[PDB]
């Protein structure tokens, strides 16, 4: 991997069969009839697990890398469908910006919500909404309500909604163009030219994030599996610092202790690195855990840098039965899941001694207790779910055990 231009990354998000692979597929066509680098990825490489075939639906976020002149970008498609909300946070938890995909003929839907409020609640910092499946909406009309609506529903989750690109397009279209012809350029073509349109935006819009590599090295584990010849892979986002090849690392969180490793192996798309720095992508190769041994939600830092914790104080926002919400309230020995970066963790809800019951809509502190102990920090951003809805959204305040 020989890095020319700054990297970032990105992502698909949004509703359930609004376009969100298609677009991603669309992009890498567009893009490598500019750059020669980039490798196109058609609609069933991204969508290729037999169970993905088998339900037509995304289920894992897949990793595509594209490229502009500008920048080089790791692309994350998430699944919209409701019951993988799990996966999507684990996705939009490594994107520096967002791509929210929303259908033309549909209009914002529940997890078009669902989504903003989530990729919130994992930091991620900006958006671009790509306007979709414009093809099968004739009136102009709809077209500038739903614009309304997306603008407006990013308002709610604090996003600048009257201020984001809104890029209106087919991504459909414009795949079956590049299809038909892979040198398409800039220019031939009126639904490739809204692709690139969303390219700019990206470029653009979506800023080149600060990140600090010389603090101690500290990755997120989205995901692990076997290489058949080479071992155990852990990958995920670089979220500060530096690993090589030869470095001690330990495996931090979900586990009674922490377990120390050799990274043995440092890989971003598939070619391997010399070292990984903070924003990249990689898959890091561990020596002596098998794909049992180091799991998502973990994370690989500095030997020593990080203490995983069990308990701690937050401000919480319980959603209402509108935003997709409980119905009803809750007490003490809630147990729902909470979800920090790449980590999904039971925990136990404890009310301070005054506070009987909590109530949609609320605003409220409590101190929660997990069931394992998990990479915190003051301040982290973290969602609440429970039966197969998000409930809440809250903040670590202070670290207790
Ligand atoms: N007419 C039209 N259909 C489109 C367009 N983009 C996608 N579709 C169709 O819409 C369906 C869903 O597309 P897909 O990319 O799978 O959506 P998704 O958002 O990735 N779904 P999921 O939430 O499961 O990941 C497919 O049948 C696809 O062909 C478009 O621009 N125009
Ligand atoms: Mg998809
Ligand atoms: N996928």
């Amino acid at each position: 991997f020989v890095r020319t231009k700054p990297h970032v990354n990105v992502g698909t998000i949004g509703h359930v069969d609004h376009g969100k692979t298609t677009l991603t597929a669309a992009l890498t066509y567009v893009a490598a009839a500019e750059n020669p680098n980039v490798e196109v990825k058609d609609y069933g490489d991204i969508d290729k697990a037999p169970e993905e075939r088998a339900r037509g639906i995304t289920i894992n976020t897949a990793h595509v890398e594209y490229e502009t002149a500008k920048r080089h970008y790791s692309h994350v498609d998430c699944p919209g469908h409701a019951d993988y909300i799990k996966n999507m946070i684990t996705g939009a938890a490594q994107m520096d910006g967002a791509i929210l995909v929303v259908s033309a003929a549909d209009g914002p839907m529940p997890q078009t919500r669902e989504h903003i409020l989530l990729a919130r609640q994992v930091g991620v910092p900006y958006i671009v909404v790509f306007m979709n499946k414009v093809d099968m909406v004739d009136d102009p009309e709809l077209l500038d309500l739903v614009e309304m609506e997306v603008r407006d529903l990013l308002n709610q989750y604090e996003f600048p909604g009257d201020e984001v690109p809104v890029i209106r397009g087919s991504a459909l279209l414009a795949l079956e163009q590049m299809h038909r012809n892979p040198k398409t350029r800039r220019g031939e073509n009126e639904w490739v030219d809204k692709i690139w349109e969303l390219l700019d935006a990206i470029d653009e819009y979506i800023p080149t994030p600060v990140r600090d590599v010389d603090k101690p090295f500290l990755m997120p584990v989205e995901d692990v599996f076997t290489i058949t010849g080479r071992g155990t892979v852990a990958t995920g986002r670089i979220e500060r610092g530096k690993v090589k090849v030869g470095d001690e690392v330990e495996i931090v969180g979900l586990a009674p202790e922490t377990r120390k490793t050799v990274v043995t192996g440092v890989e971003m798309h598939r070619k391997t690195l010399q070292e990984g720095i903070a924003g990249d992508n990689v898959g890091v190769l561990l020596r002596g855990v098998s794909r049992e041994e180091v799991e998502r939600g973990q994370v690989l830092a500095k030997p020593g840098s990080i203490t995983p914790h069990t308990k701690f104080e937050a401000s919480v926002y319980v959603l209402k039965k509108e935003e997709g919400g409980r119905h009803t309230g809750f007490f003490s020995g809630y147990r729902p899941q909470f979800y920090f970066r790449t980590t999904d963790v039971t925990g136990v809800v404890q009310l301070p001694p005054g506070v009987e019951m909590v109530m949609p809509g609320d605003n409220v502190t409590f101190t929660v207790e997990l069931i394992k102990p998990v990479a915190l920090e003051e301040g982290l951003r973290f969602a609440i779910r429970e039966g197969g809805r998000t409930v809440g959204a809250g903040v670590v305040t202070k670290i207790l055990e």
